[PDB]
């Protein structure tokens, strides 16, 4: 039995380029987490308590997703490399602009997973493509959800009354089409 | 004992014109079903999740109504003839215009039942007039319901804020006067 | 953020050939649904009440599968295009011949999904291949189930007594190997 | 306030021809009851215990239907006239022949109600047409049920094994398509 780079027994070696791609994807999820924290704060500063609660939860969930990837590297006997985390964006001119950034961040998270998937496919690392499939499935639902929240906020057309109604929906947990 | 056209024992023969009228009415209900599916999709595309849920349910209910008619033909030992189904309308300029089409479709469904009823009356097929009576009763309630939804949406006068409030009513199941 | 063809925020563009393939596959599932309805009627006309109940349920389930695909297109910000639906086959000389058509229809449904899968793979649309995987898994179970029902009916060798016994199995919900 | 022929206060006079038609229809239902009793006995004599139990129940139900009509005449302040009851048929060469007689008797019961309905319509006695409508509705279900039992017995094609299986269905209460 051989030992992997993190010292555990090695079931199958992993290409270094794929390892680097997974490590950078963990950074993407960690950055999405702190971005959602920054969004939760922006919303709290404007008394949008439902949006604040929603994004506070999204920040915790994104961190959980990042940790899920760290556990996969442990399972593959690969080293983790927790990286420097950039400061998030913290200023937006409107809730609609913030929700646009949130949607783009969710789509960019999926793009990063897709890139890891394609590299695993090129390397015939089917443990990794199988591992990623349910995460891509979850990303489809998150993209559908964030397109719903963004589109509903844009429908409000900047009317505070409509934005208060949507804020109360989010506080109640009404956060997707259902 | 004689055998009916579908091969079962025949309680009483049915005029071929009335049979054709029932078969075409089944098509009307099947078409209403796919129209409500198209409406549910249009609403989902615009994040009107309550209207989407409402019309998704109406599509299933209209299909159930169609199947109820197929069972009546079986009970009368008559052949069914499931027909080609036209593509539904799929584009509307506004929720108010969609709800107008929905109301007209419900009224047109009743008109079709009324036409079958009148033909059964002319043929003294009292099994069929008796069978249709509770369906007409249900259509009165559906017309009242769709006049309520259409009128409430028109009252909103295209204001997104009012339409979000009504959307949330429908998501909660608040879909008639009560 | 860009807008997709159905107007929602677009996470990732979809090749038009793949969109057309998904739209036509929705038609395949809708056609399977109305075919199972026609089969349920054929069975009811011959007092095969268990087969009638089974196919009545299969018709509703196939429609649900079609709607599941419409929701995926909404999630991808793609337009749906609900198509004209052909009339189903409605005449069979025997239950064995009907079950053969049912099996072939289930296998043909899988073939259609496989074709969409292959096209998504060629386009590196991993959202779609991931989305389709559990549906293919479900199709394996449906093919196993319909091979079981067809084979059990063929084992009966046209004996009414054996067909009544199997009919009662289906009424009781005994519809697969288990 | 006027008094009706049975001595009670009279809400609305009834044409004597319609009264006679209702009184003779009560005889039709009473005769159906004793016919089902005779059928239950024929089945018991051949150890078809499920068919015996089914027809024993049908005899009681048909009597209840007859009494329901006697109550309507009381409600209309009309006299009842309980008539001589013919002896039922008691001999059949086969279960299939008995079930054919049973189906014809059910259809003949509906025909009798239809004839009363048509006469009430000609006399504009809308109390009576309204009273009869749910009874015609129930007759549609009974005709569907007896076409199912007759057709299933004919499918057996005289095989004792198949007839034992159907007999056990009836004992279990499995008496319609469901
Ligand atoms: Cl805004
Ligand atoms: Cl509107
Ligand atoms: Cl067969
Ligand atoms: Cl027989
Ligand atoms: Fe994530
Ligand atoms: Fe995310
Ligand atoms: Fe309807
Ligand atoms: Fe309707
Ligand atoms: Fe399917
Ligand atoms: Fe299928
Ligand atoms: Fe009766
Ligand atoms: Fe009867």
């Amino acid at each position: 039995v051989a030992q992997g780079p993190n010292g555990r027994a090695l079931a199958e070696s992993m290409n270094p380029d794929l390892l680097s791609a997974i490590q950078q994807h963990i950074s993407i999820e960690r950055y999405a987490s702190v971005t959602y924290l920054a969004m939760s704060i922006w919303c709290a500063e404007r008394e949008l308590a439902g949006f604040y609660q929603f994004f506070d939860g999204e920040a915790k969930d994104e961190q959980s997703h990042a940790v899920h990837f760290t556990q996969y590297l442990i399972a593959r006997s690969q080293s983790n490399d927790l990286q420097t985390l950039d400061a998030p964006r913290q200023n937006w001119d409107s809730l609609a602009s913030l929700m646009a950034t949130a949607f783009q961040m969710e789509a960019d998270t999926t793009s990063s997973i897709q890139s890891v998937y394609a590299l695993a496919e090129r390397n015939s690392d089917t443990r990794t493509t199988v591992f990623l499939a349910p995460l891509i499935e979850a990303q489809i639902q998150s993209e559908d959800q964030f397109a719903y929240l963004l589109g509903r906020v844009k429908f409000a057309n900047g009317d505070p009354t409509a934005l208060l109604v949507i804020d109360n929906e989010l506080r109640a947990g009404q956060t997707q089409r259902g």
